[PDB]
């Protein structure tokens, strides 16, 4: 029945969304209860970026110097502080589109939404995955920082990402929502070169196996292979390596296809080595890693959020 | 500064979401003012699909056959009536968060956003086109039925497409919210295949330069060609011929970047023809038309909705 890469519904981030200006500087925010969440670069002028000290440059702002506007109303802010890279802004009212929510820290390899938006605008909404070098590959002009990545399960909106920087090689770093860069990037215009970009092995198997379920089966073949066998190929292709943790994750969509899930990695170990031959998989003609085994299955049973 | 496949934020339309269920059938529907719009075969059993006279079964309902419940609230119907595929339920109460709206049937090549929904409630959004055979490439599994799709300006969502029928080959038909098929399909359980699924070349072409604007410049050659000659190659690798049209809908993206429409078309002649030798282009191993050129300029300038 056909596989999207598929954004959680974004109308509970949507409200939260606001526009916080300092001085020259424009960025969004998310207002949950009464505080606003933001970048603590909406403090710098383009010039401070280049080496910020952000004690000392907060030291010169009070809460009249942050102009905080939701649509076309404006906050009042009765108080300031900055916690690791972001600034909460105390407002004297609680959003009434709160929703149900949580931070959550995201490990390397997990999926997440990310509303992109501009001067607290909405602007568009796309799925990402936290890669395993910390970076993330969104699509993020000048005013998107305080965007924010989400998941959704049920009716609990969970906070993972509020985007901060643009590395000079185009791919995005940002923060936990308590202001904790993912991996070791900072809020300054320096010399920061990702890492490594290795493909989310779990992630591509759980896209094989969702291809499986909707009729893209020509990969399968007749062999099988074993943990470590595995593992030396995806080394070579700058794959994660496997792990047990990894394979029982798979066992769900193992239990429904009826491919054990070694046999699924022999048709990955293939599809390295050999490349798909000019075919493709689910309209893909490379091997995709930005969809978890939870959103495998979520999106082939039809999980929904209240 | 990154390129993603980006679907408009969804909160708009999560807004107008209800369940809809008539005997023993539920699917979605869309409360817009005091009117819900769902699929007609809602009053269907899955034996009626194979030879429906939607008038004789029509005869048989009457308003209070139609639950229709948004989110935990009943709404009460007091009329229906069937348009084309569509029946209309007349509600006493006018949907509280109606967005501005409008009714669009859309054009072959154009794109949307689809808000999948399962018993009234959102699963997810993501980005389709109507493909020139006036199927879509959708994620949609039983239960789906009347989810929609949609763009937005600024504060307006045109709605275009309502979600009815998935076929043999696991593509997707529906109809504009006049209840209209696009295309030729009927909502029957038949044999009704789709033709040539042709690739939309002028959103290539936009594509291409949206890869220029971020870098992606490899398949830059230096070369030129011709409208005729560019399409002699189109029809050979079932492209959609290009037409001056087209080339003056570029006009923007070849200002901005100063590659002339006809150069771009030599660059993706010598795609076409060579392949892309394992290389990529914005993260794809195939040449991407999902993307119209008012989505790229869109994309690429941060055009945001009120
Ligand atoms: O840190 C937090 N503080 C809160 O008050 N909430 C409540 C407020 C609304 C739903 O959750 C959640 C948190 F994660
Ligand atoms: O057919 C239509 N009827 C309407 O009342 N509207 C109004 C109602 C809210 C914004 O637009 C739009 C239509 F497209």
């Amino acid at each position: 029945s056909g596989f999207r890469k598929m954004a959680f519904p974004s109308g509970k981030v949507e409200g939260c969304m606001v526009q916080v200006t300092c001085g020259t500087t424009t960025l969004n925010g998310l207002w949950l209860d009464d505080v606003v969440y933001c970048p603590r670069h909406v403090i710098c002028t383009s010039e401070d970026m280049l080496n910020p000290n952000y004690e000392d440059l907060l030291i010169r702002k009070s809460n009249h110097n942050f102009l905080v506007q939701a649509g076309n109303v404006q906050l009042r802010v009765i108080g300031h502080s900055m916690q690791n890279c972001v600034l909460k802004l105390k407002v004297d009212t609680a959003n009434p589109k709160t929703p149900k929510y949580k931070f959550v820290r995201i490990q390397p390899g997990q999926t997440f939404s990310v509303l992109a938006c501009y001067n607290g605008s909405p602007s568009g909404v796309y799925q990402c995955a936290m890669r395993p070098n910390f970076t993330i590959k969104g699509s993020f002009l000048n005013g998107s920082c305080g965007s924010v990545g989400f998941n959704i399960d049920y009716d609990c909106v969970s906070f993972c990402y509020m985007h901060h920087m643009e590395l000079p090689t185009g791919v995005h770093a940002g923060t936990d929502l308590e202001g904790n860069f993912y991996g070791p990037f900072v809020d300054r215009q320096t010399a920061q070169a990702a890492g490594t970009d290795t493909t989310i092995t779990v992630n591509v198997l759980a896209w094989l196996y969702a291809a499986v379920i909707n009729g893209d089966r020509w990969f399968l073949n007749r062999f099988t292979t074993t943990l470590n066998d595995f593992n030396l190929v995806a080394m070579k292709y700058n794959y994660e390596p496997l792990t047990q943790d990894h394979v029982d994750i798979l066992g769900p969509l193992s239990a429904q296809t009826g491919i054990a899930v070694l046999d699924m990695c022999a048709s990955l170990k293939e599809l390295l080595q050999n490349g798909m031959n000019g075919r493709t998989i689910l309209g893909s003609a490379l091997l995709e890693d930005e969809f978890t085994p939870f959103d495998v299955v979520r999106q082939c049973s039809g999980v929904t959020f209240q």
